[PDB]
């Protein structure tokens, strides 16, 4: 390659990060390896974790239930009694966890090797990565974006653009739908582990056995404007303060405009394109700018004077588009995370 988008491909290639970070999240390599990682294992991941959720929606058997998932997705907890799957938060990391692994079974089958094996794994992802000057508009605009519209209430790192690469996914320039009004430019942020998957099949829509109350908005593909919400979910760390955010056009359409969250917002639809869920923050429009004809939601954020009088506030907005084919990636930025 070129070294920049080398050192990229070593960086999101590399198992032995994803190894470590797998560990973080309390899941057994030693027990259950990521070589040995199959799509069977992870539907009985969600197979289980579809019976945990019944049990909170009804009601003994949720030890069961917690138990025949901990079998079937070994964790390890060491010396203490593995804990019970029993809240929101908790059946959400669960949902975050399978995601991951299924990211990595696809990234652990592209990084074998048959040229040099970095050139291997860059051709595999189909999927064309082009470093960008930092002199040039581009980057300025994408600079700008990423600061400014750092949230107020992610206050504990800041961002620092490393490197950016226009992204260009082959298949996406055409399946896209072009058609659709209200075209954005937005984030998506995931755990490095899952780089090699975003890449080289795209922005995905949940697993089909998924549970429905891990997600927020339905079984979709989320995006924000507000860089750092996105940022969030790159689940970055003193210790592994490299990070990447995607930027994507999102053709999002009529929205279906939300207070609050509603698991079943996708047949909320009815003819509309996509969802949005309404923030107390949000850009303001008088500073949006257009990178090709898809309009940037540039900083800062202000007071939308939104309230949900019901319950609890998103502080920032977030889209939810139901269908890989209103999104295209765009351009990926390397970030380091400064806390
Ligand atoms: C954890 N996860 N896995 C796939 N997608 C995500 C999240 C997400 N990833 N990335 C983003 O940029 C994002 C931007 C938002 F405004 C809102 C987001 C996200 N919510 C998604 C979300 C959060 C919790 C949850 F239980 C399920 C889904």
């Amino acid at each position: 390659m070129d070294l920049r988008v080398q050192e990229l491909i070593k960086l999101i290639c590399n198992v032995q990060a994803m190894e470590e970070m797998m560990m973080e999240m309390k899941y057994n390599t030693k027990k259950a390896p990521l070589g040995k990682l199959t799509v069977a294992q992870i539907k009985a991941g969600y197979q289980s974790l579809k019976k945990i959720e019944d049990c909170i929606r009804a009601g003994r058997a949720l030890m069961e239930a917690c138990n025949e998932f901990y079998t079937r997705i070994p964790h390890d907890f060491g010396l203490r009694t593995p804990p019970l799957i029993r809240t929101q938060k908790e059946l959400s990391e669960k949902i975050q966890l399978l995601e991951a692994l299924g990211d990595i079974e696809i990234a652990i089958k592209l990084v074998k090797t048959e040229e040099h094996p970095l050139d291997q794994h860059y051709r595999n992802l189909h999927c064309a990565l082009r470093p960008l000057d930092h002199e040039s508009y581009e980057f300025k605009v994408i600079s700008q974006y990423l600061q400014s519209t750092h949230a107020p209430t992610h206050s504990d790192y800041t961002m620092t653009l490393l490197d950016l690469f226009e992204v260009e996914k082959d298949g996406e320039k055409e399946a896209f739908r072009e058609d659709l009004h209200n075209r954005m430019l937005l984030w998506h942020g995931s755990r490095m582990s899952n780089w090699v998957g975003i890449l080289s099949h795209g922005l995905r829509i949940a697993h089909p056995e998924a549970p429905i109350t891990g997600y927020m908005f339905g079984k979709g593909i989320y995006f924000a404007d507000m860089s750092s919400k996105s940022a969030n979910y790159c689940f970055a760390s003193r210790l592994k303060n490299t990070g990447l955010l995607l930027l994507s056009e999102v053709a999002l359409g009529q929205c279906n405009e939300l207070l609050e969250a509603n698991p079943k917002a996708e047949g909320l639809l009815q003819g509309k394109h996509s969802t949005k869920g309404l923030g107390k923050m949000a850009p303001s429009s008088a500073h949006f700018v257009t990178l090709n004809g898809s309009t940037v939601p540039l900083g800062p954020a202000s007071d939308t004077g939104i309230l949900n009088p019901d319950g609890y506030t998103l502080n920032y907005n977030e889209y939810i588009v139901y269908n890989p084919n209103q999104v295209r990636m765009r351009y990926l930025l390397k970030v380091q995370f400064n806390f």
